[PDB]
């Protein structure tokens, strides 16, 4: 008699996220590509997705949205460099050159007033662009903040970077606010005098979409939403065709019961349908209490790399599958999803007059377990 | 300028947590107490709970779900002894032995099959005293079972257990339910010679609500949802006012903005209210995109250590606070609950012809982290 | 063989409604009572509501919240007067007339520049003693206004009136707020020489938890929320003892199934639970997908008059009762709230510089038809 | 000042519902039609739909699914004959009979067990050609009915009716039950002697997607869910380009507030984005409380013909749109939906021993006022 203590559960394919920074790396020819992973690992894990790329060194840095998740992949031992985005407290200052943290210059005047300390910080000057509120929009103060790194031999200048807001949309105005920023970086760049190999540009879509424009600079890339396989565009814009970045995940889960219900058995009490054939049928355990399962067609699942269809009513807890051959319990089952680029995360931010919030939160499932599947799960220890 | 990357957490204090293993030990007078830690530590991390019980002793064994969260808590350094509930393979003997894992005996015949190992395999048998199908509902397959495992010198018995269903539950349908579990745990243990310290028959509400009956052994006791601090009975019945459990998790924002408005002064756009009187308001980054958001109050937070009223319109993210006096941004705000003693976690469960589809999984704000707070937090690595 | 195409509705008792309102012309001594009936009669059906009133004489007029609505209700052969609030376009001067629908005067200026008409316009002068922007918070202006109404014997003085914000909140910042109005009320209105039998000051609240206070004048009563029969006051307040309003509406079902159900058999496919005895099971035709179901208490249902327990699990269109004798298919089920007294309306109200937007909308069962039983709905025409 | 009480609706273009019925009767060059009004008109409103069919002679009968329906629209002083579909129960035989309502004839039995009854019974007579259990599967049993009917004169013969399950439905399986179906109607009902004219074959998929198989009888057509202009295959099938069918419903809004906002300026409290030219917006009294929000696209509404942009935060209860020039408070705005023929309606069918639940329901706004407009609706007197 089986127990199943996991009825479903996001099966998550680290090979495949190593593959997809392999190929985004090709695709721009770049040189050292660092991964942006948010809101862990976009809701995926960003510990063995870290774990994974430092193994494969497929990444040669990671970037994350908090000091604590900088702390924590330390203790997990990954020893690549860690850029932590929004902190940059002088109280800190220990944390950061003690853990081989880098963080970002927010201001002329953070530099300027920054305390006595030891060891070696590594910084990142960050350029304005244009839809931003942090870092330098002026080449006045950019050229007195590259003076006082240059004349401090504790500070290491990491990267000195930027990134485009509407590489993501498409059209005209957007294409134009494009041109903007790129012109700001050259105005705020050329004549500095900056180490060229410092400068990073490219997020995913920049990556994605831009891949052959010279103008931009793939020194460093920072993939992060598209390291998961989603369009980072959110239907707007169409893959290039010739990029083939893989799905990494899938929502799974396995057969519960299998019934042999004969050519003209009614399905389920109180059920409209009757079944066409003598033949196998499988219960799997979701149903509509499962809140991901409004992002799945209902009409198909995958068992054994085939297609078989869905059969009946759903219940809150129960789906029912009509099976080509026997199969035993306990055999997988991967869901199929209306959009298979659609996204797995969501960000909201919001501006006031000192503050900044920047929230991004999974939208896959999120009470359900993250499983590692792959040789390289295996190598990492991450599958049990 | 300030950055919040983090604007809602689930804060879980462990100090409390140990305290709560603490305090049903005294109340039960238990000799062992096995820690039951499933969905995650009910959602609230098992690792971080497993480590705090390991390091301040007041667990001597832990249960888990799934094998594989046997073997992470192993990863983890927690060397404690693990019992996996539903698992029982005879292909993973192996893992078992190796990591010393507790498995449950299902069945006789499970035994009787039993191949040839080596070392010690640690086994766990069940008493159906009723509501389940797994184990042994007769006194002389009990015997029979006691036989096989003294005669073989690598079975190590660990424990010879039951729980009673009722016991959470009010009323004298439930009472009686309760004695008919009670005679038939009797009648299948009584004159079976089993060393009377393997005797495990205590789950939460057994341990809350029967610790005077001397019928029930306290030997090892089971502690599980009752650990978060939480009423097990969902509303039915009242907690012992001498039994002082803590609520060991809240859910915390942090001031965003503070805003001087003046005494009739409109609070947002569109708004119905006007604010009473000079005086400062903070801005906290949630509101009705949160879904946690409608298990609490939304009269009042708590900011340091004292209740300030929620004024205005709540928007999708934003929700305002009269304040008392100045606070500087970033200072901590903890949500109130509606139900302080709530439920965190649900649990589903489906009976097949060979399958059990038991599914626990959390039901608080399931997409915000788990921050660790309090000195033993900070001992065991997981407070940075 | 039988079809059901009503398989669940709400059944409103207009008997009950004419009832409640006349316990509350007895609690009050009114002498005038004007039904208000807003968002379809609190989403209960004005039209019936209405022509219950006027069969029964237990409301001597109406008041709505939209012009279209008045025009429906004297379409539907409604005799009384009818009093539409939020209306006083120039323009529709004629259609008030014409159709005898009163008016709320909104300003000095409005009274001032009324153009020429025909016939007998009735208009009700509105005090603002605070919450509002409508009509009139100066003393003069008052007079100003009382000598334009009475030079001119075509308008004709309906009311002057207000009503109190705080009377169904609790509490002593609330108990204070009233003060301050009752304050204004007089201050606005004494000396005036208002004939007395004009004043319409108590709304529900006001109705229903100051009666005593001979302060407030019942001449003329607009109980609005309170016809439904549920507790205006959401939780705060408790309903006096020595009133008693029927609620009106109820939730209902019917039996779509009975099945004979063995002592021991399994209740569904997949489930948990089995029948404690030999007896009947009705299958009724509600479950999961009935948005209003999480309002209803999941443990019983009453049919005929007793209240028979739910067993098993719910799915999205099917819930199970045990029954105590077997019943025909098609017996009506009623189903029980978690709060008899809650809230079957939410309102929203915005402010902005020209408009105020008072939105009320149902909150019960919106998709189901309303049916209405009792002697009075079989007199009106509305019980087939 | 002015005050709105009713910000959203669901405005109906009674004209544009007549013009589809006459469009319909066109491309099946149909004799008779009759309109089918399930679900209070589709959730629209079945009596203005009905009257609107009366008035401009572009239906012939009226369907409804409940007696009561039926009643109603009698009350309102429709004319038309009038077929309720699931009921015929002896006892109501009178009411039938006064009220001139169609019945249908479900079982030989049923026939053959009629008691005595005075007037003209007018009755119809369904063919089981497949996916029901209602009416006649034997070519002896129609015969031995027909024979039943014409010997009582009584007995008025309304139609022989079927109709194709799966003509709304794309693929091979489906043509083959399709022709499957169209088999069974011919064997069932070819050489019974049949008046022909009373032949009724075709539902609304049927009337669309096979208006040209002459082996359709088009006599008394039966349009039901087109008539509101949606899609009823639910994406599967694209509309004939041909047929013109116009969707006859719309959710509208108001503007509330007009502000000019400066070429820089902040568009809302915490808001990412700002303003880009000096110019006027308007902010609408609805948001994300409003579930029928996520129906539609919000990037744009319709206002004066035109379409204006949404731009910036949506909330709870506001939306604000950029305008091309300035509008006064009051002028009319039109949501825009992500689907113009989605669906308005969801069914849900269970079968059960001896009764069968047929439940439509609406899915457009269903706590919204429907107002109807178009020179039709002035004439109908439903134009306030």
């Amino acid at each position: 008699l089986t127990a199943i203590h996991r009825p479903t559960w996001v099966s998550v394919d680290l090979d495949a996220a190593a593959h997809n920074l392999q190929e985004i790396r090709e695709w721009t020819k770049a040189k050292k590509v660092y991964a942006v992973l948010k809101a862990d690992g976009y809701g995926l894990g960003a510990i063995p997705l870290a774990k994974a790329f430092q193994e494969t060194a497929s990444a040669d840095a990671l970037i994350v949205s908090n000091l604590d998740e900088a702390l924590e992949l330390r203790q997990a031992d990954l020893t690549l460099p860690i850029w932590v985005l929004g902190a940059w407290d002088y109280s800190d200052l220990k944390l950061f050159i003690d853990h081989d943290i880098v963080i970002t210059i927010p201001s002329l005047a953070w530099l300027q007033n920054l305390p006595d300390f030891e060891g070696t910080l590594k910084v990142s000057l960050a350029i304005d662009t244009g839809m931003t509120r942090i870092g330098f929009d002026k080449a006045d103060e950019i050229s007195a903040a590259k003076k006082i790194i240059d004349k401090n031999p504790q500070l290491d200048l990491f990267s000195v970077y930027t990134h485009f807001a509407t590489a993501d949309e498409a059209g005209e105005k957007s294409k134009a606010y494009f041109e903007e920023q790129l012109r700001r970086w050259q105005e705020l760049t050329i004549n500095q005098g900056f180490d060229p190999s410092l400068f990073s540009m490219a997020n995913s879509a920049t990556c994605i979409w831009h891949h052959d424009d010279p103008r931009i600079s793939f020194a460093a890339i920072r993939p992060g939403q598209l390291i998961s396989g989603v369009n980072v565009s959110n239907g707007e814009l169409k893959m290039p065709p010739n990029l083939h970045l893989e799905r990494i995940f899938s929502v799974c889960s396995e057969i519960a019961d299998v019934r042999f219900v004969k050519k003209d058995q009614s399905l389920s009490y109180g059920a409209s349908e009757r079944m066409p054939e003598d033949g196998y049928v499988a219960t799997l355990p979701f149903g509509y209490n499962d809140g991901w399962l409004r992002r799945m067609q209902k009409s198909s699942v995958i068992i054994n790399g085939k297609r078989m269809p869905i059969i009946g009513r759903i219940t809150m807890d129960q789906t029912m599958v009509k099976l080509d051959r026997k199969y035993p319990i306990g055999t997988r089952v991967t869901l199929i999803g209306k959009d298979g680029g659609e996204q797995i995360t969501v960000e909201e931010v919001a501006n006031y007059s000192h503050t900044i919030v920047d929230e991004i939160q999974t939208t896959l499932a999120p009470r359900i377990k993250r499983i590692y599947t792959g040789d390289l799960a295996e190598v990492i220890g991450a599958n049990y």
